[PDB]
């Protein structure tokens, strides 16, 4: 049931995706050795995903959360990246693509930092990087990545440096607390509290 359509460049909506991606990146820890070394992207392609099916199973979820909270399902736009995003587009989000052995336990990860889920393109940690050239930091292969809007309704706070959520809440936000630039991270235990509402197809760019 899933379409993709691509969205102009000359499109408001194109070029306010482009700049929550390229204004998200930061450093990371690892200095590069997961998701590669640069400062910006090369977006090669921006669609919107298009499925009814899995727009009412968000929208039916989304209800019942913003009804337990007062009218408010707390609904982020979140970076997700993954090797299984082929999968996702067309079936949608489940327990098959939870991080198993995240920090905050066995749920979906998405993250307020585009470079964050840059990671993971290629699995945990980068995995072995691009299939073409086995590099993590490849220049050429094309990368995707979605961006999601995500409903997070009573979130549990965790100051930090498929399971349940906390009893009484419907997410968990981890807050970043030694990295003073980095930042949220945001996980969900139910797939149906979020929607893949653009992939993005892009390059990260060398610096000069
Ligand atoms: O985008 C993210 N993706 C993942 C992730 C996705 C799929 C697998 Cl198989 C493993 C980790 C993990 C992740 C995270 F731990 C923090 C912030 C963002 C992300
Ligand atoms: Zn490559």
């Amino acid at each position: 049931g899933t379409i993709l359509i691509d969205l102009s460049p000359d499109d408001k909506e194109f070029q306010s995706v482009e700049e929550e991606m390229q204004s998200t990146v930061r450093e990371h820890r690892d200095g590069g050795h997961a998701g590669g070394i640069f400062n910006r992207y090369n977006i090669l392609k921006i669609q919107k995903v298009c499925n009814k099916k899995l727009w009412e199973r968000y929208t039916h979820r989304r209800k019942e959360v913003s009804e337990e909270n007062h009218n408010h399902a707390n609904e982020r736009m979140l970076f997700h990246g993954s090797p299984f995003v082929n999968a996702i587009i067309h079936k949608g989000f489940d327990e098959r693509h939870a991080y198993i052995g995240g920090m905050f336990g066995a749920g979906i990860y998405f993250a307020e930092n585009s470079s964050k889920s840059n990671q993971y393109v290629y699995g945990i940690g980068g995995g072995t990087g691009c299939p073409v050239h086995k590099d993590r930091s490849c220049y050429i292969c094309h990368r995707q990545l979605l961006f999601c809007r995500v409903t997070l309704g009573k979130s549990f706070l965790q100051f930090s440096a498929m399971a349940h959520s906390p009893p009484g809440h419907h997410s968990v936000t981890g807050r970043p607390s030694v990295n003073g630039l980095a930042l949220a991270e945001y996980v969900i235990y139910r797939g149906e509290q979020a929607y893949p509402e653009y992939l993005i197809t892009y390059q990260i760019m060398r610096p000069e």
